[PDB]
């Protein structure tokens, strides 16, 4: 919804995200999938520099991604690591929602 929340929901400081612990918290409520971007915050904020009105943007560079995808057991996930571009909603020069991997 905003840049503080986007960092908490979609940026990770570790590539090997502990999906079963983090996606069990209220922020994620055992949802089926959540993609995290392995980077310190500023290079991710920079994707949106200059973009004021809300607009979805496909990154121009590929980033390390860590995806938590639910298994057949609720709230237990398999982590998949990949490198790809992704689409975010940029608003007032910061990412505020994660749209999807690979395309807008």
């Amino acid at each position: 919804q905003d840049w503080l929340t986007f960092q908490k929901k979609h940026i990770t400081n570790t590539r090997d995200v502990d999906c079963d612990n983090i996606l069990s918290t209220n922020l994620f409520h055992c949802k089926d999938k959540n993609t995290f971007i392995y980077s310190r915050p500023e290079p991710v904020k920079a994707i949106c520099k200059g973009i004021i009105a809300s607009k979805n943007v496909l990154t121009t560079s590929e980033f390390y991604l860590s995806d938590c995808n639910v298994t057949s057991r609720p709230c237990k996930y398999k982590l998949k690591k990949s490198t790809n571009k992704f689409c975010v909603t940029c608003e007032n020069q910061a990412p505020v929602h994660f749209v999807g991997v690979g395309s807008c």
